[PDB]
């Protein structure tokens, strides 16, 4: 089975929009979820050539199957967020984990990043686990940062760093 | 059965505009009713990212069955003034119910509002009993608020809380 | 039989522009007649969501069959202009007078207006005994108001208030 | 004493903002009274080679005393209405007289129309004695036609020929 | 002493922008209080010609003292909200009587409107007083309508129809 | 055999475009002939709504037959310049005088023009004759006005005025 | 005294505005006269690197004196329209004819044209005085070609050609 | 010794510009520091009406004396990022904890937000101490999150909620 | 056989963009040959209504054949620079002697202008010929004007007055 | 087997987004690799009429099969950057060669350049190799000029000039 | 006496349009002389960034004296057209010949160009003594080829090239 | 005495306009030397908020004394091209030592870069030195690089990296 990424094209927003959770992954384009496929289409465009972001869809076996990013892309600093989405059916088989793990190849291989973090929610062990063999820690919690479902829930930042990533392959 | 609710797309307009009473539930786009398609269009491409509003079309067993939004959404005062409209057909069959705690599940849920707010008809007793088992409580008489069919028409604002909706689920 | 409004859509512009007397009825769009289709088509475009007129077509057993409108419409002194025009088929058979009867329901009942007036030529008795009927009086002569065909013609100017029309339905 | 017409220019809008009755005679620029200043300037721009209007300021011995103006210029039934405002200190001498006289002169002698109409307030007995007096006559009354200072009033029109106006000159 | 209303001229900006709570009377205009003043003349701006809004400076002996509104006009319905703010130093002295008497004349004997309303703070007694001998009468409560300075406040709305200013002069 | 006008549509423009001696009545458009296709559908574009002319197709028995036009048209002094191209294959056939007839009756019965003017080679006398018994009057020579095929041409021009049509229809 | 032009300038344009009969050299301009001066400018940028067109300040003495002006510049027919205005109090000394003598030097030894035509009236018996005497022949009459202060009058054309100018200096 | 916050206006750029490390409190706006005065002008026009932040300065016995900012303002998850300067000479005066605690004011109890954050140098124990008697409590640490004078600097995240700056005023 | 010209349409646009040599008659558009097909379109709409030029397709039979063109057309010095491209296939059969002097009668007859000139290289003897027998002489040598595969070429410069085509028909 | 260039078309830019390593030759263009095919079709057209760049297509056999190019072209000192890519399969067939040479024959025949010069990866012995018989010599190295794959990698700089190209065909 | 060249800067277009001859150095820009000054400054504005040509002020002695440029500068075949103007009262002192120099030494030493050439009237024996002294040399004879001051003038043209020109100094 | 960099600002254009080689360090804005002051504002900006370029201008006890700048700035290799030009008087006094070092402080200690390179001309034997003292070594030569006075000049680039950098401050 192959997995690969691909460059998020404006013909591949359908498939964004109609992804259960795509707003958690859009989450410095827009707050309100539930937007239109117009409204989605005209941020992709206002976004063009934007160096602080760089979207991909993940591709299993030829077929998409998620999207992966590196978002908040910070030259000085060189840093930025790692955010992923999976289809749920392509889901608990490694998908993922290889998925993940091309992101991160382009993000310290190709862009010469310093620094990658991402956020997860506390209680997604499933998730934390497979960040932690990637070679992700935990850098520290963000207290009630997200109300999602009608409470305010608690986020782990997590990172990982160049020397780490390339020293492991 | 199912009932869901979806973004209204700018694909969905002609629906919206052959809906009978449409006028009512757009009432801060425009205030002659019998407006052209292109009229309506021109307004919602003018409102695409307004913070203001999400509106959305209701879905029964995959059909278009109606319209419920939350507009004049405010972030300082964590309100918004929820309206519903639904196909006459999809009427007395329970779908206004389900499709309204839907909505309200997206704003005290999702959006994090504090106060949810309707007007209608002092004569609809219909409606008011569907927003009386769904929690909303009688807040005010607006008097001689509208012109509608001839005459002057009393209405009444009803008003619900997300730590009342919370409670109850 | 059924006879209903419904708003003039652009799609509806070819129609229009193939009715006989068109220009009578956009007298304060264009004075030249014989515009061309992308002379009508843009002053439509121009004129979307203008507050001072609704245009109507009129349907007859669901085909298109003339069009009726308020124009001119002004909010603070609450009056507007009717004019209409019907297919030469159609005409003789009852169509204008329920037509005109919908269009003063339209701006009595659900606009709100105080007068409704028009402007017909004095020699037309048909049109005149029509709006008689529909409770419209004669309100004055405007002299010479009119070049038609190679002289300049009168025209009476006639009128209809809320009060009358909501007494009578 | 001196006299003229000049043309309105963008110069003088200071002026006619603070005329007191400035609205009455720009009707069909703007609906409400009270209009800011940049509406107004902002109005005089898009109507910049308006062939449907001409405006001028009186002058008076070489002062601003009021505005006289052609508007509704129609070429084809070649008629016009006549408006004009003086100052309320240049009235009762005179002036309306030789500045409306002026302005007829433009309308009949220069741009060759064939009938200018007016409208007045069927109350204003000092009005119709000069408009009388210039030639003009009663052609029709418009019932209830404008709501002035919480009434309905009721307006006469009045109206004069090419004709009658060269042969008196 | 005299006191007149004046329109709200883009060259008074700088008044309204240094009044404390300018915002209460801009509320649909921006939701974030403190705004720029580049941000209130692009507002001012983009609502030229707005026929749902007219605003005004009040002047007293000559000098600015305050802003009276009526926005939210609503041609069909026949009504707009009245909104008011006095600079505090011409508080206490009738001078909110006054410029309210003139707003109120303005809406109901020149724009011809059939209501008024207003909202003010329940805990506002004096407002209260003052609305009230101008003819206003309390129309309902709007329960936690208002976060202001840190706690959910109540708002009552008040009403005045037009026969009964009418008929009171 | 049907003789008719109507309105030069931009879908007509090819037609136009391979019409022989098209730039002969595009006069004022363009000087060298020979235009592009997209010039020639440019300059009908820039001139939407143009009120110094109206340009039409004569139609023959259903098919385009040629152009007639009022060009120049001048609303103080109410006169125009009539132009008229015929195909070749209906020249000789009596349609060139229908056609003229038709934009003569649009002129002098629905324009209300005063006079209208016509330019010809004096070499043309087929022509002239036809222009002579609608009743054009030859009006003067303009000596060397146009160099068309190698050498300076004479020009005749020719009128009629507006009483004299009217008195012998 | 010297006599010299130079090119019509935006800054000249308060000047071309408060001439007496400035309308007659800029009527294919603009048809109603008493133009604002903001309606002046705009059309004089509208018109820059008009190639149908030269425009000239005629100075005396190096004051402002008239406008002399080439219109209508055909470069296939190699011919234009002269039109001249001289201000009164310069009027009778020469200054016509020695400004037209430039302006016809203008035209046939640096513009390269064939032929130079000009309209006047025909009882303008100083002005075709003055023409002749520099050349111009009378070529024909156009009869009632203007409406002037109520009345039709009748226009002489008056031409000249290159080598008749060339041949006489 | 008096303290105020105003609105940061687009007049007071010179003075932001000047700020030694202005660009640590506009790290959204741009990375490279140093940018140039029309750089920071037009990012400052490009975000007026942005609902995310609220900018502005500091005054100190009416003298500017640093800035204070509300970023990254989420109307859904009720937070914001918390970022101040103060110019050298005002710092260890108290001015920074009074500022604080308007700023601090302002989000609670004026925009109603459910939690403040901000980000520190993990070195800076004077700002550290300030802040924890502001009641903020620190969150986590961000590591080497930022290149600064040569080499990674560990960040504290710090944050406080409504409930405990309500509760302490 | 028949050969014709037509106007270079934006349609034909692929067929010159495929001819081998056409950047050498399209000197003045652009400089690096190899231009894509996007630019010589774009180029195209840059020059519509340009007076300076006149391109046309050469027909024979009804084929494309090739392109003939004046450009550099100067209105004051009455003169163009001629340029022809003939496909490979239709060279040698008498074609571009046919095509040339339909494009000079084009020239001297239709425009007026009174001298041609074209540029041909020294070696292209073939070229000379068929242009000596039109009538053009040699006027003068541009020594190493073109760097043309790997050197410096020479060029002539040869042409054709009005007066000697027009003599010799 | 033939071989030809031919420019880089709009509609060939899905061949080119598809290549591998497409961005390694598009460096000027963008940094981030992994464009979308929008941002880089709009690259594309920002880039139109550019002077500095010329893109070819490389065929073989009727089929693309890889790009070569000129960039950073700078006419004052005579030099430009030469890049190519060949999609892999076409790899060790010569074709390197062959389009390289056809290039070079471009940049220097056609463009009358002085040099070209190229960048390769130091341990590219098959690209230097190739760049050796083409009559390249290497001109210095650029140490740790770009980080690929996870490390930095150095590039030898090559060099040809005209004399030398033109010398040996 | 110092004579040094500076760039062509858009405030010193005064200067440029009271120049005698102007026309005679801009004959690329526009055909028609007597260009008003706007006409000049918004073609100044539409070449900017233009790499076709480079216009200079010459000074002597600090004081504006002339004007010298190179035009239709083409960078493939490395040549350009030398234009000077010099104000009369700095004629015949030898200023055309050091600002020449100084042209060449930028169009040889700086552009790196081939080949310059010039065009001069064959009668301006003093014209053609200097451009000989400087290196220049007869080319050819452009017969008729302006029109000026009412006949047709001959021209010859010069050149020079950059070996000759290195190799003197 | 002090040195100091700041952002070179739009109001200090002309100081580097009337520097004598400021081409040399904009050779990527453009190539033509002598450019106007409009051109340079107009390319100014046209780069703001270019990520690729930080430019500043050196100042020495508080007067511009010259221009320090960070070219061709690239993230994902983390390089930049560094360039000087200090004002003549200020040469040889250890300025251009001093303002070098600020600017590698910035380009190492804030950008985060890892490698920085400069262009110098091989016979600049001060300036090589002082790059030198600064940590510069020789990367190689870049032959016939530059056509500079008339003759190609050889230049050697020079590159320091950020570990050299840091660990020597
Ligand atoms: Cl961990
Ligand atoms: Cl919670
Ligand atoms: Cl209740
Ligand atoms: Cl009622
Ligand atoms: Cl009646
Ligand atoms: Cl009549
Ligand atoms: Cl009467
Ligand atoms: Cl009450
Ligand atoms: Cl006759
Ligand atoms: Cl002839
Ligand atoms: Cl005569
Ligand atoms: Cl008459
Ligand atoms: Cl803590
Ligand atoms: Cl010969
Ligand atoms: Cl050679
Ligand atoms: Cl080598
Ligand atoms: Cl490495
Ligand atoms: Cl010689
Ligand atoms: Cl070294
Ligand atoms: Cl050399």
């Amino acid at each position: 089975h192959s997995v690969k990424l691909r460059p998020l094209e404006r013909e591949d927003l359908r498939y964004v929009h109609q992804l259960d959770n795509n707003a958690s992954v859009m989450r410095y384009w827009f707050e309100e979820p539930y937007e239109a496929f117009v409204e989605l289409s005209d941020l992709y465009d206002k976004h063009i050539h934007d160096q602080s972001e760089r979207r991909f869809v993940v591709e299993c076996d030829g077929e998409k199957a998620g999207l992966v990013e590196l978002v908040e892309i910070n030259h000085v600093h060189r840093r930025a967020e790692f955010q992923i989405i999976i289809s749920p059916e392509y889901q608990g088989k490694g998908l993922a984990t290889r998925a993940a793990k091309l992101a991160m190849d382009y993000g310290f291989t190709v862009l010469n990043l310093y620094k990658l973090y991402l956020i997860v929610d506390k209680e997604n062990e499933k998730a934390i686990h497979i960040y932690r063999k990637l070679g992700f820690s935990v850098e520290g919690e963000l207290m009630h940062e997200f109300f999602i479902n009608g409470q305010y829930r608690n986020a782990i930042r997590m990172c990982i760093f160049q020397h780490q990533y390339l020293a492991e392959h």
